[PDB]
């Protein structure tokens, strides 16, 4: 398969699934470029991840972990195209996953809560709405979060779903805190230490949650454990960020010290626990 | 001098100047209506009144507290007698001294080659960083662009102008740029009896974040800005001066200011002196008693 | 329970014990008007109706009594509440202010000290006691504090702990000034500022003590820790004063932190200007 089309292919299995997140869309390309394509056994374990990097024209975590767990579970005679039936087994495992975490913690979401959350998640959506159709009532504050303001788009959706919610200036944050009982987040990365890297503005959210004692609840698809030991931001390489200047990084991470739960279609975490998950995933046969 | 009159006065002031503050601006317009004004004692103490609030259409707390100081430095055949025009003159001619003490007392804490981090546009701490190259300090500044206006983006050009290093970053990234930084350098639009202050929404974030990393967190702010409020929380800083300023879905959150509590700041480098946050409460008494 | 059993056991609190403070005999009738309000339903109620009995208890000017009062309804928070583990918690505290303050501040009285205080005061009274029970040996002046003239009942108080003790006029203190090595006080209640607002006669007897350099002590509870800041007299409520050919007596008077030199309070010893940062830990205790 070609790469302009392994883009066109990629670019419009989101357009056409908006439900989808970017790595599944991604890790599903390559379900596609290995059917299409044989010759040197070479060939096939190099422009394989010859072009998980090619739709790195995503510059997300999500698709470079997501990509790496794959091609690592379709593998161990040119017949070992069993890898296909593998990479389906694997793209029918991770298409159960946010409900796995949709109710996983529908018990951390209690009723009469005022809930935080930062930018637009598919995840922490299903989570809420899972949480509205079991009859819970909850109110929801969300960063409008620039420079998409992909919040706005998230609380239509919440509108939609009848759940109250206000908009909020991504400098808000700090002063809106004091309202709300717990702040639930996306993660677009989650780090060898339990620390997770998100839309730019995560960081802040944290820390002023930790300074109120607020809890703060991480929910994210296990094909986002990606292989990093960042320390501090400058730590995270800048494929994933993006006199004079200005500086626009799409990404920030938050160390594990300000996370109190990751809720996984592996369970429910605390940060210091993600490093052995990660090592117990992959002893998966 | 009406209503009508007085606002275009006001902002004639701003327009005329547009580095003064805005609550300099106020007590000039307010010195130039009582210098018109035709109409007893009594008349002139609520008219000077029933107009500062008028003032107050530009809910800024500075104005407030300004206008506030004014009245009380100013207040005590009689009639005309009144000596109040000179006291308004003379209490005109310190605060405009002000924001130069500032700028002395605080460009002393900034170290050679230090990283400084803003928030939103401040004329002090402008007037701070001249007062820090020509000390012949180098340092570089990181400044929030400060939705909506994006005030934070004309604080960039006037650094550029003056040539110090100065790159703008979303009101998103403080958490993630505090780690390049060596101290924060914000203003105030008000200093609170407890030490805290009013000011720029995403103010109190930044404080938040800076804290976290141990990193000095200081205010520059003239003292005709202490005002008489003891908030505890948010709520607690009253409407007027966070809303009009500058169904189920709502955005029904656009605070102006926000709140930053004494425990979050450092230092407030004051016309009155440099000040730790407990010791505003005798400063603000000793301002407010003066006369 | 209503209005009618409030004040009443209130005041039979206080009866039972003269020597309680008002702002802690108010503070356990909130706790038993809640223990006796299961008529009532809502968790909100309860916290409502009980909003309602601060102001009946109102009944007795004492800031202490609003401070308490309002400091009990913050420090608590479905028909079935934890609130009363809480409130029994926070009486359980204040309780032990007093009795904190005592040993605190009896450290500092030298021997052979005089000291000065003015009017009657139930803290000021616990603390000599630790200075005796320390065997510590001084002499004391109290003004006779018109117009009920508690200091002449503080005076025979003192002497029964055999502590010398001389009464004089309120007029007099300016006099008898030069003649004492320290000043004690008690406080109605502490300001925002670190000033305090006490028995009239309170501020001048600062005034006096400051240009003889003499040190002016405050010893007295956080429940009395208030959210006023005021500039001068006029700004005192009259709630709490009674006032401002005519009379003017109002009952308490304000002196500011320029005039005090330490408060000792069951949050340690306090310069004014710190007042300000331990009021606010304390009305955002919970958190």
């Amino acid at each position: 398969m070609d790469d302009k089309e392994l883009i066109e292919y990629f670019k419009s299995q989101m357009k056409e699934d908006p439900d989808m997140a970017s790595a599944v869309a991604a890790i599903r390309t390559l379900l596609e470029f290995l059917k299409r394509d044989e010759t040197i056994q070479g060939l096939r374990a190099n422009l394989t991840s010859a072009i998980e990097t090619l739709c790195g024209v995503d510059s997300s975590v999500a698709v470079s972990s997501g990509g790496e767990l794959f091609l690592r579970f379709i593998s161990l005679s040119k017949c070992k195209k069993i890898m296909i039936e593998r990479g389906e087994l694997f793209l029918r495992r991770i298409s159960l996953s946010r409900n796995k975490i949709a109710d996983l913690c529908h018990t951390f979401i209690k009723d009469g809560a005022t809930i935080l959350t930062h930018a637009y998640s598919r995840v922490v959506l299903r989570v809420l709405e899972a949480a509205v159709a079991a009859k819970k009532r909850f109110s929801v504050y969300v960063t409008e979060s620039q420079p998409d303001l992909s919040g706005k788009k998230m609380a239509k959706a919440l509108c939609h779903l009848n759940v109250p919610v206000t908009v909020v200036l991504d400098a808000a944050v700090g002063y809106i805190m004091e309202k709300a009982d717990l702040v639930i987040v996306g993660a677009e990365g989650v780090v060898e230490n339990g620390g997770i890297i998100n839309k730019i503005g995560t960081n802040q959210m944290a820390v002023c949650a930790k300074a109120q004692n607020k809890p703060f609840y991480v929910v994210a698809e296990s094909f986002k454990f990606v292989r990093l030991f960042p320390l501090n931001q400058q730590d995270v390489p800048d494929k994933f960020k993006y006199d004079l200047k200005e500086e626009h990084p799409w990404v920030d991470y938050t160390a594990p010290s300000l996370i109190t739960l990751l809720f996984t279609d592996l369970g429910v975490l605390t940060p210091s626990a993600v490093s052995d998950e990660l090592i117990k995933l992959y002893l998966a046969a």
